[PDB]
């Protein structure tokens, strides 16, 4: 039960993203939640999507994770407005696609420090803002996928990225693990959403989890939510450092 | 919330069990609980551990699990006074001292093979008839300790017996996933028991921690219990075949 | 270049054997080899592709591993005859077929503890027994599969025989380091030898290395050989405790 | 023996440096050497070091990884100059000291992508522009430390490029592999050398080590350069994407 627990919630892109997932989840649940979004464009769509829960009130800021002043800002305005923090769930990620598929020898320095710059080094700026928010402690989660552990086909430069993120958790819940701050990963199993469609190969993937899976069946945003729940409370709270896999048990075969 | 949950918990032998400490939190959080020991001692101090629970029947039943026909019977009377159920914890480990105590390498045949059966083993066979009292489904916890992925002084041929114990929770999760039975592992953080004793240094072990995990303190019991909640429930759905630290972020750094 | 080294190798049954390729490998080298065995068919087989090597003499021992007695005796009497050794392959497995062929949960008592037996306790002891043979050091080198770090289909009992055997090098590794004995495995790809009848769907494994491995091809028992080579000689000198994967990369894909 | 074999060997700084350690072993195995260099002190140490080898000429190129025409340009002239190589040893890494001797989470972006920039993007590019001079095939190796699996103290935003450049070598290797291009990496134990000057705390590794590693010593740079011989040779066809940890055995305990 998360009441009188704020979260800040960044990444939702619309009713499949896999942080709506984990917004749903926490609302239930009766969280205050508070949610950021990439480009002012969207933020219309993404007021409707937020009708659905619970939460009495829309708080939502524009942040895109490559500006500083973008993240440090945002994280000083939520808290003038809401005041101190109990967690922050990181759902984001970035690769041009056009690295993605073909051939992983063939990336560019920019794409390559691009996915770098979006899909780990955010969490470290988002961690260290946050952390001004947290005097008594709380909990960082960010998702990752199986591809940065293995080489995973078509996932290339967001692959490397991936590693990049998990070892980025390690070294953050090291660093802030003195401070109460436990800092963990999700690894997710492939889920129908908007930026999946910038995975070549995705339906194969879904089959194949299908096929292959310990539970043959591949699992949705609610399930990746009710992990992150899980992560963001109290129930969690001898675990820092870790990366939990909801997937269906994927990664357990071979 | 685990009203109408009914789950088996196997290895109590007094207040300091990891298996009590899982106990309470589920008893606090509405299941019935089943429970089961090996030593006439420890059904004793089970019956004394119930009044602090609100449990409002004592269900308990000697199994010893160097035994099929106790772990066969003991499953079928349980699934006979209480109906079906949503789960497992199993908290049961051994090796001889004289194992434990010597260089590695003089681990006798006897011995090496007493650590498998009781604790890696006894996983196979009660999830085999426990799985008979889960026709809907359901969830298997066993407890193993870093010393299985490690390895670490002392722990000597425990370590390889919970090497065996965690492939035992994969290739578990592989064959009953179709069943919509899942199957983990919690990596417990040093904490002190009973069984604590026969290991050489554990003190030392606990001053490690304090000193160098990300969160400079050493876990307890609840601690175990609130992350067994987790995956004994359905906040942990799609969750198979993993391995959960529950260890201050100790697993995570080097 | 192992001139005047002089290697232990158990577990040749006959050409297919990984333990020839890795005796072609060694004897090529210019290595004093000694073969052990458990059969008498075996050693007929090995007088037979003796002659195919460049060894002088014949030098024959029949251990059955799960005699302490065979052991402890042979590797006494290989002392007597050639001196002093430097180092130990160890090429050898079992499982019932009847637990193999059966869902894993199925697994009897007696199974699981007899591919333990063989499979992994067998270690321990050679390496004991071996190392009154090294005084000054050496190198041991145990054979390994995949299914031991992963749950992979059909292959059940004998992948918890491998997760125990991959932690029994890591623990010998530690106990034997001071000795300056390093412990390491290798783990190798599919190779049809008469062992790989007992594994289910086999074919189906060889090909889907074929497809999905970097290399896009199987190895051979030869590969085995020269990494075993390395392994075994004073190229991998500050190497200890780890598992080398032969495989053409599966193990690094998902 | 690697006679009429050739080795591109990047980041020789001084006598101390790991990759002349690859150099020693190579050129003692009759490889023929050429080198890349940053900085024209680094040049000018290279040709007094060259003395001491059996080359019979300097094979010297300036080659900043940072920068797309001069790895390129490099390597082509290499190709024009030596013709087909037959693998290369990267030995480079670097990241600003301020963002290594402060907390983690205070790491600045610029900081944070320059490391990712010259020490794990740099192995793709490489790879690129070196796949062309070997139309046969070939070998890759890079260096990695154990910082990039666990959150070492001091290591900080080396780890999460460490973690990057072993995920690279598993994208590599699967896609290179289908060209018998095969990518590994070696996990080296702490070393003196100039860049070790820049990891807060080296003197306090070094002694951990010998007191805990499995084989109680410190390893040097001939040691990896004796594994590099093995990963760049023909004795570890069959091995691609792999991580061998030369470094006494302390990857392997706890
Ligand atoms: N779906 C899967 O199968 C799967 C599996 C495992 C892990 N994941 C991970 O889960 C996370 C969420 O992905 P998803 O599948 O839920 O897709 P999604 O709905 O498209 O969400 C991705 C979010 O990232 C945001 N984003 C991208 N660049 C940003 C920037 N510079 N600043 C701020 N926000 C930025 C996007 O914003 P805009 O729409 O405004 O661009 C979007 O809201 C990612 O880390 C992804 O790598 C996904
Ligand atoms: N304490 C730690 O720091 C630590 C850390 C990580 C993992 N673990 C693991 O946590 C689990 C519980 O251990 P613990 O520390 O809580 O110690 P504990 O209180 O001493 O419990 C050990 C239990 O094992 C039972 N047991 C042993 N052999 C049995 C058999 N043949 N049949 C049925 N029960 C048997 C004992 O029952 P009887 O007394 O009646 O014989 C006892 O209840 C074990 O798997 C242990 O390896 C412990
Ligand atoms: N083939 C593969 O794809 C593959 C892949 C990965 C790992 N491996 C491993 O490689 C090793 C060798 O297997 P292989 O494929 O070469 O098969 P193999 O040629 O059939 O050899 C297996 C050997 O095990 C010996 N052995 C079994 N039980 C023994 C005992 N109780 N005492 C003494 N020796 C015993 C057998 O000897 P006898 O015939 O005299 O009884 C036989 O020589 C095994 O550890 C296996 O698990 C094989
Ligand atoms: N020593 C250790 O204990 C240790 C342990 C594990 C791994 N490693 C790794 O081993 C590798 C070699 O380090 P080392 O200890 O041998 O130190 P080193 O002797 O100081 O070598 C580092 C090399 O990196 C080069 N370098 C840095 N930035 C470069 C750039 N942009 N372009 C071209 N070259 C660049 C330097 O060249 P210039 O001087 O000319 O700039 C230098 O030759 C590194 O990847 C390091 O992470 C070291
Ligand atoms: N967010 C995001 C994202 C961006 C790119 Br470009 C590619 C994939 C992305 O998310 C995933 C979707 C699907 C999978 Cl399987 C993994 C992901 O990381
Ligand atoms: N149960 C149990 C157990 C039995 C022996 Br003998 C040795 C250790 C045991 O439990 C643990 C206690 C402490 C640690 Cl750190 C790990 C354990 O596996
Ligand atoms: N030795 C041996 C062995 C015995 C049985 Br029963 C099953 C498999 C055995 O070796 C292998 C054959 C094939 C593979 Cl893929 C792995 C192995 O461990
Ligand atoms: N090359 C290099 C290098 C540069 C910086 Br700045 C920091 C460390 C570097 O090398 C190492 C030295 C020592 C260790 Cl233990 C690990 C390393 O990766
Ligand atoms: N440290 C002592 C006491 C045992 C223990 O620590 O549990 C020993 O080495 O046996
Ligand atoms: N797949 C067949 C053939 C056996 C084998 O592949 O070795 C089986 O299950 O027996
Ligand atoms: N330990 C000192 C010296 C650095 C070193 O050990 O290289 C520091 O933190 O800077």
């Amino acid at each position: 039960n998360l009441e009188n627990k704020t979260y800040v919630i960044m990444g939702i892109a619309n009713k499949r993203s896999i942080a709506f997932g984990v917004a749903k989840v926490l609302d239930q649940l009766g969280a205050k939640l508070v949610f950021t979004y990439r480009k002012e464009r969207s933020r219309k769509e993404l007021e409707k999507l937020l009708e659905q829960l619970n939460q009495p009130e829309a708080h939502l800021y524009q942040i895109d994770v490559q500006s500083d002043e973008e993240v440090i800002n945002g994280f000083e305005q939520i808290g003038k407005d809401v005041g101190n923090i109990d967690g922050v769930y990181h759902s984001i990620a970035f690769a041009n696609m056009e690295d993605l598929r073909g051939r992983f020898s063939e990336t560019s320095r920019e794409g390559f420090l691009l996915a770098q710059d979006i899909s780990s080094y955010s969490l470290t700026i988002v961690a260290h803002e946050a952390k001004k928010l947290m005097p008594e402690g709380g909990s960082i989660v960010a998702t990752t996928y199986l591809g940065g552990e293995f080489a995973v086909q078509n996932y290339n430069v967001m692959g490397v990225a991936k590693a990049s993120l998990e070892a980025n958790v390690k070294y953050l819940a090291l660093d802030l693990g003195p401070d109460n701050i436990r800092v963990n990963a999700i690894s997710a199993g492939p889920i129908r959403t908007l930026s999946a469609k910038g995975v070549g190969g995705f339906n194969t993937i879904l089959k194949e989890i299908e096929e292959r899976a310990p539970l043959k069946r591949n699992v949705d945003q609610v399930e990746v939510g009710k992990t992150a729940a899980y992560l963001l409370s109290d129930l969690s709270s001898g675990v820092t450092g870790e990366n939990i896999h909801v997937d269906s048990g994927f990664h357990a075969i071979k």
